[PDB]
């Protein structure tokens, strides 16, 4: 859900955890 990181968090934004 964040405006940083890699695609994608569950809302479809990004998260570092997706990297």
């Amino acid at each position: 859900g964040l405006p940083w990181g890699c695609p994608s968090d569950i809302p479809g934004w990004n998260t570092p955890w997706a990297c």
